[PDB]
C-alpha cells in the first residue's frame, strides 16, 4: 500500500503494490561450459513471495540448479511496516541497482556474478553475467552431487555508506547426496544505478526459505522456485507496545 508518512518510502512501496511480473536472464560460463538461463514469474512484496520458473536455454545445465538460487531479486522481500525506512532495494527503483557477488565453494571453484536489477516498463528484470573458475571436474558442482533442495537461512544486511549501498556476507550450505554438506561462502555488494537518494539501512537480516520443484510437463532442463524473503531484526518503534 501507499500510506506512509515518509514520501520516500511511499514512492518505493507504490511500485511494489500488487503482483509484479519478473524476467530473469543469465549468461554463464563455468570452466568454459557456456550456458544461458531464462526465467519468468511474478513477485508479491506484500507477502515476500516470488514464484519463478527457470529454463536452461542452451541444453543441459552444467552446474546444479540449487547453486544458482541466490544468483537467479531482493526488492520483493517483505519489509515490516516499522522497517520500511530500511528497504534499500525498493528505494533504488525504478532506475535499479547492481548486485555483485563472489561465491566461494569450499574445496572447489568460485562464481563471480554481476547483475542489473531494474524495471523495463511494468516488468522487473534481473540481467546477470556469471563467470565460474577453478572447479573440479569430479567435485560436487560439476559432478552434480547436490540434492535438489534448499535450506532455510538468515542473512545479515549492512549499509556501505561510502558506496551508497549495502554489503552482505553469508554462508549457504548445500546438501550433498551422501548426507554431507557443500559450503558456499557468499560476498555481496549492491549499489544504485541512479544518482538519486536511496534508503541506507540499519543492520538487519533477511530470513529466506525456498522450495524447489519440477514441472512434470517440461522436457527442458529447468527449476521451479517458490521463494519467501522477510526482513527482521529491528524491534518495533520506540520500544515494545505490548508490555
Amino acid at each position: 500500500h501507499h500510506h506512509h508518512t515518509d514520501p520516500m518510502v511511499s514512492k518505493g512501496e507504490e511500485l511494489f503494490t500488487g503482483v509484479v511480473p519478473i524476467l530473469v536472464e543469465l549468461d554463464g560460463d563455468v570452466n568454459g561450459h557456456k550456458f544461458s538461463v531464462s526465467g519468468e514469474g511474478e513477485g508479491d512484496a506484500t507477502y515476500g513471495k516470488l514464484t519463478l520458473k527457470f529454463i536452461c536455454t542452451t541444453g543441459k545445465l552444467p552446474v546444479p540448479w540449487p547453486t544458482l538460487v541466490t544468483t537467479l531479486v531482493l526488492c520483493f522481500s517483505r519489509y515490516p511496516d516499522h522497517m520500511k525506512q530500511h528497504d534499500f532495494f525498493k528505494s533504488a527503483m525504478p532506475e535499479g541497482y547492481v548486485q555483485e557477488r563472489t561465491i566461494f565453494f569450499k574445496d572447489d571453484g568460485n562464481y563471480k556474478t554481476r547483475a542489473e536489477v531494474k524495471f523495463e516498463g511494468d516488468t522487473l528484470v534481473n540481467r546477470i553475467e556469471l563467470k565460474g573458475i577453478d572447479f573440479k571436474e569430479d567435485g560436487n558442482i560439476l559432478g552434480h552431487k547436490l540434492e535438489y533442495n534448499y535450506n532455510s537461512h538468515n542473512v545479515y544486511i549492512m549499509a556501505d555508506k561510502q558506496k551508497n549501498g549495502i554489503k552482505s556476507n553469508f554462508k549457504i550450505r548445500h546438501n550433498i547426496e551422501d548426507g554431507s554438506v557443500q559450503l558456499a561462502d557468499h560476498y555481496q555488494q549492491n549499489t544504485p544505478i541512479g544518482d538519486g537518494p536511496v534508503l541506507l539501512p540499519d543492520n538487519h537480516y533477511l530470513s529466506t526459505q525456498s522450495k524447489l520443484s519440477k514441472d512434470p510437463n517440461e522436457k527442458r532442463d529447468h527449476m521451479v522456485l517458490l521463494e519467501f524473503v522477510t526482513a527482521a531484526g529491528i524491534t518495533l518503534g520506540m520500544d515494545e507496545l505490548y508490555k
